[PDB]
């Protein structure tokens, strides 16, 4: 293929090419209109069947990126809707692209999306192929590194719902539980990538080849060290390819890993048989989620290679990174049960070991007790679970998540009161996945979800920054990002922020509002609470609480909504002065 576009449309089949750039325009280009993307979608794939027939025509050469970019920077209506991202035009590939990807909102403040049954089934039976794209608009463009593939893939399933929901008599109650899990899904699957995009764009593919060794040595604790390490590599390039936007590429490699590793289950998991029947989509993603391997009978304890070993340091020193990978795949596949983020950690403190240790006059003497320092690093993440599903039963969802709220505004009061709401909210729901969980699957369970919240934390943070401590903690390390963020504690250092009337007011709109919108407009006030005073002790704060829940009911359900919020909303606040000292 001396043209690449063409190898891809090759490769991929119109239907999927299609999507894919649809994705990458949606990913760009966030607020333009479903419309005008199609159109430009079809631009490309009429030049693409250009270069399928004649490989030789003039531009084919070109490469995707080249290519795509050309096409944006065509957009007229460019910098009145982006601004700063039209300069990105004036500059030549690579920097172009980087430019663009750099302008991606991963805040897009776009309507949430609160679906009707009765007209998005109009819609289905109207225009199938419309109605599957429209869903790849609408998410991509709210979810601007959302992993390329699997949102095909999701866009699939959402039509697997309509379609069979539609003819269902009371279909909005057959198909609101299933829009609703996927949704769960999908945010999961657009946390989990955007912090494989992080880890790439922040720490180095190094940081998300280890990533990966880890996750993968789980998987298929059958496999060789060898094997692993070729799907690694395969798997960071569709990550990287994702990443930085090339989605044809990434689509393509991605689907090339899963037809290589139905083509070797042989040597790599005995768990892959039902997962290498399926359709194309269906298959990878299959093997994502594939069931783990049972671990090799009779492998040597580790202490045998890493530590009672003669010439540990010198192996080291000849390999760095192989001597380490091969560390995190003995450890990871030994150890199923382990979250992840753990195992990272165990892999960086070995590093750390070595490091000392080498230099070091006897070294033997010294990393000989290597697997003592690295207990020690399982059970610092085992008691704060046993606090948090302690808290978690005793509380509730909504309740936990307003303990958070009030820890997380002590730690860092700096952060903007929108992305503590949206943190705490989100770090609240882990309790609800995990204490649920079998008592010991909990610490991986929480470690795992911990990883993309607080991640999303960072990211939004990084964008536009305030507080030093969450800086730290987002930079500093990758895997010691959840330890990071217990250890922080109140800043004598914050003085308060002044008193403003408008946090606390409340008007008679806070009854239209759902059940979700509700709570957010409560949680928001607590934050703000927490933020002009922020030495008031929960004892306060209980009828606080107590009294927004006096005053929201009583207007809500009063004979005038209006005359209520009036009179008795200015007297909750006179209240409150007075509550808090
Ligand atoms: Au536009
Ligand atoms: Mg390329």
């Amino acid at each position: 293929h001396k043209s690449e576009i063409a190898h891809r449309f090759k490769d991929l089949g119109e239907e999927h090419f299609k999507g894919l750039v649809l994705i990458a325009f949606s990913q760009y280009l966030q607020q333009c209109p479903f419309d005008e993307h199609v159109k430009l979608v079809n631009e490309l794939t009429e030049f693409a069947k250009t270069c399928v027939a004649d490989e030789s025509h003039a531009g084919c050469e070109k490469s995707l990126h080249t290519l795509f970019g050309d096409e944006l920077c065509k957009v007229a209506s460019l910098r009145e809707t982006y601004g700063d991202m039209a300069d990105c035009c004036e500059k030549q590939e690579p920097e172009r692209n980087e430019c663009f990807l750099s302008h991606k909102d991963d805040s897009p403040d776009l309507p949430k999306l609160k679906p009707d049954p009765n007209t998005l089934c109009d819609e289905f039976k109207a225009d199938e192929k419309k109605f599957w794209g429209k869903y790849l608009y609408e998410i991509a463009r709210r979810h601007p590194y959302f992993y390329a593939p699997e949102l095909l893939y999701y866009a699939n399933k959402y039509n697997g719902v309509f379609q069979e929901c539609c003819q269902a008599e009371d279909k909005g109650a057959c198909l609101l539980p299933k829009i609703e899990t996927m949704r769960e899904k999908v945010l999961t699957s657009s946390a989990r990538q955007r912090l494989r995009c992080a880890s790439i764009q922040k720490f180095g593919e190094r940081a998300l080849k280890a990533w990966s060794v880890a996750r993968l040595s789980q998987k298929f604790p059958k496999a060789e060290f060898v094997e692993v390490t070729k799907l690694v590599t395969d798997l960071t390039k569709v990550h990287k390819e994702c990443c930085h936007g090339d989605l044809l590429e990434c689509a393509d490699d991605r689907a090339d890993l899963a037809k290589y590793i139905c083509d070797n289950q042989d040597t790599i998991s005995s768990k892959l048989k039902e997962c290498c029947d399926k359709p194309l989509l269906e298959k990878s993603h299959c093997i994502a989620e594939v069931e783990k391997d049972a671990i090799p009978e009779n492998l040597p304890p580790l202490t045998a290679d890493f530590a009672e070993d003669k010439d540990v340091c010198k192996n080291y020193q000849e390999a760095k990174d192989a001597f380490l990978g091969s560390f995190l795949y003995e450890y990871s596949r030994r150890h199923p049960e382990y979250a992840v983020s753990v195992l990272l950690r165990l892999a960086k403190e070995y590093e750390a070991t070595l490091e000392e240790c080498c230099a070091k006059d006897d070294p033997h003497a010294c990393y000989s007790t290597v697997f003592d320092k690295l207990k020690h690093l399982v059970d610092e993440p085992q008691n704060l679970i046993k606090q948090n599903c302690d808290q978690f039963e005793k509380l509730g969802e909504y309740g936990f998540q307003n303990a958070l709220i009030v820890r997380y505004t002590r730690k860092v009061p700096q952060v903007s009161t929108p992305t503590l709401v949206e943190v705490s909210r989100s770090l609240g729901k882990v309790g609800t996945r995990c204490c649920t969980k079998p008592e010991s699957e909990r610490m991986p369970c929480t470690e795992d979800y911990l990883s993309l919240i607080l991640n999303r934390l960072c990211v939004l943070h990084e964008k536009t920054p305030v507080s030093e401590k969450v800086t730290k903690c987002c930079t500093e390390s990758l895997v010691n990002r959840r330890p990071c963020f217990s250890a922080l504690t109140p800043d004598e250092t914050y003085v308060p922020k002044a008193f403003d009337e408008k946090l606390f007011t409340f008007h008679a709109d806070i009854c239209t509002l759902p059940d979700t919108e509700k709570q957010i407009k409560k949680q928001t006030a607590l934050v703000e609470l927490l933020k002009h005073k922020p030495k008031a002790t929960e004892e306060q704060l209980k009828t606080v609480m107590e009294n927004f829940v006096a005053f929201v009911d009583k207007c809500c359900a009063a004979d005038d909504k209006e005359a209520c919020f009036a009179v008795e909303g200015p007297k909750l606040v006179v209240s409150t002065q007075t509550a808090l000292a």
